[PDB]
């Protein structure tokens, strides 16, 4: 991580491996995509999510400007596009990405056709905690690939993406352990 | 999920599978443990985390009372204890759990010896979003099993736990995909 003055494992690695998502922001020619690991659900009813975004991301500027974002769920198969989203800066990176933008249902920010799911969000809060803004978004629509969620739960065959360390990613075992 | 009036897939399942963690709260005879999926990192420097906790959890009462919590990282091997933490209520459940409580380094809330990591947190914010409180905790200490993080990144052999649907859990493939 940049800005690690005392060399060693970043403390946050203790929560890893974490899922990796894509955050879409802006629209029209301002459409941008970045990689985000620091995403979670914050409410069931209503459905509300949150994502921690550094002020230095172009994505940060776009979410503040428009008050909307999309969380797109990538699979392992689009890793190259995820790595571009997480390493290049601003809307020009899209020319380098195999992803197709399609209209969202409720938000003006586009969805990604290849994503396993697209979760459409309106910003309801933006708190600063240390070196990131935690953008909290009420979910106002969603679409998904029917097969990635057949029978109302994730289908592990879809290769949902997770992040181990800087350059290294994994998916899940297909081997399900039942708790009851 | 309880309180689903219109039967169907909960929208939040679109972020799944998610990692499953344990949240320790209270101390002495009030020590409690629950399961939590809705956890993420919110800052690198300083290291800050957050967890979404329903007001109805005993854990919610204990974090408000003491202003501290521990995120303990379970492996697949302690699934039975995780399921107890996520289904039974209050400190009496501990009598049913194979877990050993040990002192934390900085917080008064105990750590779990069997956990792959224990992340010690002081509450700095508690916002209400829909039906959960998002407790934000500055990390004031941590311990971990050396082997689960050998070479400063997670060791996939440690069987980090993730949640698919209600009763079903998985771990990660050991098969690493390199992005560069
Ligand atoms: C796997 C991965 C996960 C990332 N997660 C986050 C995150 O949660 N929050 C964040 O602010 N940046 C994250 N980053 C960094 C941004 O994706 C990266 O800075 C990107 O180049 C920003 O692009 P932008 O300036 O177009 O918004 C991540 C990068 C990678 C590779
Ligand atoms: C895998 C799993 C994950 C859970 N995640 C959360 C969560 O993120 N937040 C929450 O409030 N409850 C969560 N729950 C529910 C609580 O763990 C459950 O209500 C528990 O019985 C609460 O115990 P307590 O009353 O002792 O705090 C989860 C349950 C399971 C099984
Ligand atoms: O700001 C960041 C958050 C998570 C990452 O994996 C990388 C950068
Ligand atoms: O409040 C809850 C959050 C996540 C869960 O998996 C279960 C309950």
């Amino acid at each position: 991580h940049e800005n690690l003055y005392f060399q060693g494992m970043e403390g946050y690695r203790l929560l890893y491996p974490m899922r990796t998502y894509l955050i879409v922001s802006g629209h029209g020619e301002e459409t941008n995509v970045m990689a985000a690991d620091w995403v979670t659900v914050v409410s069931f009813d209503p459905f509300i999510v949150g994502v921690a975004v550094a002020p230095k991301r172009t994505t940060h500027k776009l979410i503040k400007k428009y008050g909307e974002f999309v969380i797109s769920v990538p699979s392992l198969d689009v890793l190259r596009d995820v790595w571009i989203a997480g390493t290049k800066k601003g809307p020009s990176k899209l020319k380098e990405m195999s992803v197709t933008l399609i209209p969202s249902k409720k938000v003006k920010v586009p969805s990604i056709e290849e994503a396993l799911a697209n979760i459409e969000c309106r910003v309801i809060d933006a708190r600063s905690y240390g070196d990131h803004t935690f953008f909290v978004g009420e979910v106002v629509g969603y679409t998904y690939k029917d097969y990635a969620f057949e029978k109302g739960k994730p289908n592990l065959k879809a290769k949902f993406l997770a992040h181990v360390s800087w350059s290294e990613f994994v998916t899940f075992s297909e081997k399900v352990h039942k708790a009851e």
